[PDB]
């Protein structure tokens, strides 16, 4: 059964969609006297049972100022796919630690389904958790062959597509008094893309196929994801479930919700942002990009998009901080 | 069987690699007064049964200027991943057309398992044989809204991955005489990291995993790939199998071998180029990228190295043209 689904992920991965008529990018030109930036970057393990790692991040003249501020980032990849030294992810955290002056801890979590949820969100805690431990202990001096100095009281935890689920998890445990890991201090969160689900389809669900993401592939990834014989209501998918915390009674932190305008997932985003808007008490500010599919902001480094979501992201932070 | 070697592909795909100790990366900043360019691109099928698409691009200001050379680009992916939609790849194309001021033929193939090889290679033949079909009937005028002037006698094949073996197999196909599409003339290939295999393994395949290859990685490829019982030594992996043809008596096109220096496949890529060097007739370069791993040239668009590979391909379609 999972082996078959196994086989139809595959195919559903790989299909990607048909253009129904001429479409215009721009790209940007090579240019001589580019600006660059040195990142110091290794991998530590952060638990030893499961032989899971995660890779610091630290840009190396803006260390030298003063004490980074913390960027959490959690991969995508549907809680089925992805590794923090994959290419696509670690070019990603070199632009988020040189673009946002911050020291990024970029972690693995176990994967579905071999490991189904809640197994993503145990490893997200398990991280925070290691960071405390480090904070504590003066374990940042030994992070680098050099010194560092990191604020602890400035930590904000990004996270993309599944990532984004992630985060919306920590900022429930930490909001609702669950889990306090002073000095630790998250004081945002930023969401981009986040991977909800529902039983139930929106309007931008049932819309037209993206680049790479379908609603059978997303379909496809609660099924692997999820417990056996969950719904996609199941409160680890829908932040809203019947069962999923009554939000009213939680304290969140500052949440940014940032999506493509043409993202299957946009409708279910903009309904959580509005959602804990309303509720009072809660700073959410969602922000669209026109036109736009999933992770445009990694996909394409280069794009003025890209760089606009990183400019937002470290404003978001300087406001907070 | 197939679905337990599916669960396992999923598994080696996302196990990324550990650094033994900390790494330094240079980044590019965001730049205000980027240099822009505009590509237009649409899809069209190019067979029927198979619902095979492939998408073209035009870069808009160059085709005022000329008749275009034609890029026929194949994506990497083990013969198991990928599309021409995916982002990945399509802003390599976008970044291919722009770059070279060619008009980019993107299109996808079957994939293993469900389709073992050769159906990729046959794929690849029939995106040949459209484009003969559509140099000879003035197809070229309906590709996009607006006429399109095309040089078909000035096409060049680039390969990534399993997709410069699909180079390679057409360069032994069109240089054997077998097949012949005048007006259609591909002056030139380009290897880029092409997905070579052996039974027995190279120096550089027992070396380091990379931050997404691993030995394990490929050899599923293979597996996969491969025709039932088929091993690594079949001539559809091996280009100097003992069945694979005498490439001696055969008429290579010039070929562009480019591959990263800390690539597990560099061996194989480079044994294979100095194979032909041999042989005399063969105009081969090789070119190694110190330091670099696997796709490179795609995974870090804004790099140095992406921007001299291209252009280095630039540079050997105009000493051919």
């Amino acid at each position: 059964q999972v082996a078959e689904d196994c086989m139809g992920l595959l195919q559903l991965l790989s299909n990607g969609t048909v253009l129904r008529s001429e479409s215009i990018d721009l790209i940007t030109q090579q240019i001589p006297f580019k600006n660059n930036q040195t990142v110091l970057f290794k991998d530590s393990i952060y638990h030893k049972p499961n032989n899971l790692h995660l890779r610091l991040y630290k840009p190396i003249s803006a260390s030298n100022r003063t004490a980074l501020p913390v960027v959490v980032f959690f991969h995508g990849g549907g809680f089925c796919f992805g590794s923090r030294s994959w290419p696509h992810f670690h070019n990603f955290c070199l632009t988020l630690a040189s673009s946002l002056n911050a020291l990024v801890v970029s972690p693995d979590y176990r994967l579905a389904p071999e490991h189904r949820l809640p197994a993503a969100f145990e490893d997200a805690e398990a991280v925070l958790t290691w960071l405390w431990d480090q904070a504590v202990s003066d374990g940042v001096n030994h992070w680098f062959e050099d010194g560092t100095d990191v604020d602890f009281d400035r930590v904000f935890v990004v996270g993309d597509s599944s990532g984004g689920n992630i985060a919306h998890q920590l900022a429930v445990r930490f909001g609702s008094g669950s889990i306090e890991l002073t000095p630790v201090r998250v004081r945002g969160y930023v969401l981009m893309g986040p991977f909800f689900g529902g039983e139930e389809r929106t309007n931008s669900e049932n819309g037209p196929s993206e680049a790479l993401l379908s609603l059978d592939l997303l379909d496809k990834f609660w099924r692997l994801s999820l417990p056996n014989g969950a719904t996609r209501d199941h409160h680890m998918a829908n932040p809203f479930g019947p069962t999923s915390p009554t939000l009213e009674s939680i304290s969140l932190e500052p949440m940014l919700v940032i999506v493509g305008g043409s993202e299957l997932l946009r409708d279910r985003a903009k309904e959580y942002a509005y959602k804990l808007k309303k509720m009072g008490g809660k700073r959410v500010d969602y922000i669209e990009f026109e036109n736009k599919e999933h992770g445009f902001y990694s996909n394409y480094p280069s794009s003025e998009a890209a760089e606009q979501v990183l400019r937002i992201i470290g404003d978001f932070m300087n406001n907070l901080s």
